[PDB]
């Protein structure tokens, strides 16, 4: 697989969003992967609804947190609407999937990347954007402004983001904290250190949707 991968260059990544004060990272992470796979499969880059997942995935806790796997399972079973049809409000409301008409896209399943394995994650990233988790609680992560992030951070994963690329010494991540955070909304996290958990526990729980 290539030495450098960047899904933004291939037109598979939509603009950076801001989740606000709502703990909806899981929904954002899941949506990036859906937007990516639909582009790779159909050739069309569309934006999908984080709000729908927030309101409809009852296995998750709305603005209190949730699971990317669960959100991806919901899109596989039912489907998802376009972001303009069901826009982000930043607050959990009732599931409005029904009133908004037929779904825009549907996936066929979800697979998990072999955890604690850098190679497995890089292979998945080379194929499509992947939902990954990491420890974001530390002030070093929160105040990241640029460069290759090496930490400091432990492996107490608490934030769901998405891997959209990589390079020789980094994994490119799309965060959901607005364009003013990090590298225009992105973070390049150090890879190849020999830490099985990954920098900030990056290799703990990674999922991607299956289409076709
Ligand atoms: C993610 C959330 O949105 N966190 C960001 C909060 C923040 C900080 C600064 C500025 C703006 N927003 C959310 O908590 C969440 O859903 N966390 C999950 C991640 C996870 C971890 C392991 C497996 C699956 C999902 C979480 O910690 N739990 C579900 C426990």
């Amino acid at each position: 697989i290539p030495e450098y991968v960047d899904w933004r260059q291939k037109g598979a990544v939509t603009p950076v969003k801001n989740q606000g004060s709502c703990g909806s990272c899981w929904a954002f992470s899941a949506v990036v992967t859906i937007e990516g796979i639909i582009k790779i499969r159909t050739g069309n880059l569309n934006q999908y609804s984080e709000q729908e997942l927030l309101d409809c995935d009852r296995r998750s806790y709305g603005c209190n947190g949730g699971y990317p796997w669960s959100a991806l399972q919901l899109v596989a079973q039912y489907g998802i609407h376009y972001r303009n049809t069901y826009p982000y409000e930043g607050v959990q409301r009732y599931c409005r999937s029904r009133e908004k008409g037929p779904y825009a896209a549907k996936t066929d399943g979800v697979r998990q990347v072999q955890p604690y394995n850098q190679g497995a994650l890089l292979y998945s990233i080379a194929n499509q954007p992947v939902s990954v988790v990491l420890q974001a609680a530390g002030k070093d992560f929160q105040l990241y402004r640029g460069g290759i992030f090496v930490g400091p951070c432990g492996n107490k994963v608490d934030h769901a983001v998405a891997a959209v690329g990589y390079g020789p010494n980094y994994i490119l991540i799309k965060n959901s904290w607005g364009t003013g955070w990090g590298e225009n909304g992105y973070i390049r996290i150090k890879r190849g250190t020999g830490n099985s958990y990954g920098v900030c526990g990056l290799y703990t729980s990674s999922f991607y949707p299956v289409k076709n």
